[PDB]
């Protein structure tokens, strides 16, 4: 009985990392086998180049860095497929949707070109999009010092996310991330339990194909 | 007056490297400004990962490595465009066509998926394909010890190259690489002089778009 592939995506300070950690903890306390993953996975050779870029310690050509972000997901595909086939549910903090939205926010990058490197990846069984209003996010502290952490760029990324959500091939679920950590967690947890039951019924899909 | 972008592609031991070096030398001796490039460009961070993979010193997931090879070309795009705009002709030993043919030779890799990361690269003004028969290549020594250096895989790559040559958007020229080094060089040199004259007349194109 395979595990489910659950992805969390969402606006800045929406709570992707907090909610991914709390979801894995709750699923395991409820008897599931679940594990956390994140992208970028900064531990690999590729992930180190990506972390340096995001920290502004290095500059990388925009197409090259887009392809590195995708390559960073493909290097984990053998692990992802092994874990799911062994019955482990994977909760993933960011995936291909962030890859497309962030590069797609830059000038002269079509959504089509951005998606192609990730075509074929393991298709999530559930994509949670944590929605939040700029005013409510502002109360979660200040902007980071990493690349892309500015209002005008986040807004362009958000528009790209909305284009991606028009894709009905995917099981998108909107989450009101403005509530408390615990309330948001309960909404995500219940959606996740339903997805896990259902993932055991259809084979793992392929993204965007 | 921009320089031309000339790519050499071709079967193993066809003479891509020898002919790229001899072409740059001859063009410069004839008063042109010309410089040599090669892919993979093993000197960058990405190129080191690719060289290690080809040497079998490391294993890389097939999609990830395909994307690294493309990222390795995009990191050189700013340099390529600057040089061409300054009137320097660039002679390139392998380009996106090798990227597609080699990954396309593997199982379950469509030509379409393989091409996408390189869509948009600087479009060559001339693509020379150095053709050679297995018998004639065998006389050029033995196979290398790098990945992909075996008959069955080279044959699959060759079929992919033939699919790519059906693309009429590109200025493909077949070269009979079975002749002497000097005879093959003269054929390439004359084709290259004609391309250089003509490249000053139309803007640099975009590959596969
Ligand atoms: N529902 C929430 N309400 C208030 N603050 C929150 C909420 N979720 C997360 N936070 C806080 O906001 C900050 C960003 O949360 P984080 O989970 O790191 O978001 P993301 O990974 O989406 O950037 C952290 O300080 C976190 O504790
Ligand atoms: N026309 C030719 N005839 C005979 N040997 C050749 C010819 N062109 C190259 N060679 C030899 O074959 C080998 C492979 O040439 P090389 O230029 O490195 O090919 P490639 O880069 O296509 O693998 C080298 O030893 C080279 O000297
Ligand atoms: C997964 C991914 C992410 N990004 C950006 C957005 C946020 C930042 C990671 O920041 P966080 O570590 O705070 O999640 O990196 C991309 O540009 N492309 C990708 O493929
Ligand atoms: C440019 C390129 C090349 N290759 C393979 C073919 C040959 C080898 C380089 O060998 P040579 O150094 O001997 O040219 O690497 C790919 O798989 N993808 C690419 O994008
Ligand atoms: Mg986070
Ligand atoms: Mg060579
Ligand atoms: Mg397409």
């Amino acid at each position: 009985r395979r595990g489910a592939l659950i992805v969390l995506e969402g606006v800045d300070r929406a709570g992707k990392s907090t909610q991914s950690r709390k979801l894995v903890e709750a699923l395991c306390a409820a008897g599931h086998r679940a594990e956390l993953l994140r992208f970028p996975e900064r531990s690999t050779e590729i992930g180190k180049l990506l972390s340096s870029y995001l920290q502004k310690k290095s500059d990388v050509e925009d197409h090259s860095v887009h392809l590195l972000f995708s390559a960073n997901r493909w290097e984990q595909v053998p692990l992802i497929k092994e874990k799911l086939s062994q019955g482990v549910t994977l909760v993933v903090d960011r995936y291909a949707f962030s890859g497309v939205a962030f590069t797609g926010a830059k000038e002269n990058f079509s959504l089509d070109w951005c998606k192609q490197p990730d075509v074929g990846l393991p298709k999530p069984d559930l994509v949670l999009f944590l929605q939040l209003q700029l005013a409510d996010a502002a109360k979660r502290g200040a902007f980071g010092h990493e690349r892309y952490e500015n209002g005008a760029f986040q807004e362009r990324a958000l528009r790209c996310f909305h284009q991606l959500m028009k894709d009905t091939t995917l099981n998108w679920k909107m989450v009101d991330a403005s509530k408390s950590i615990e309330a948001v967690h309960e909404d995500i947890r219940v959606l996740s339990e339903d997805a896990i039951a259902t993932a055991t019924e259809k084979p793992l899909g392929e993204l965007w194909k």
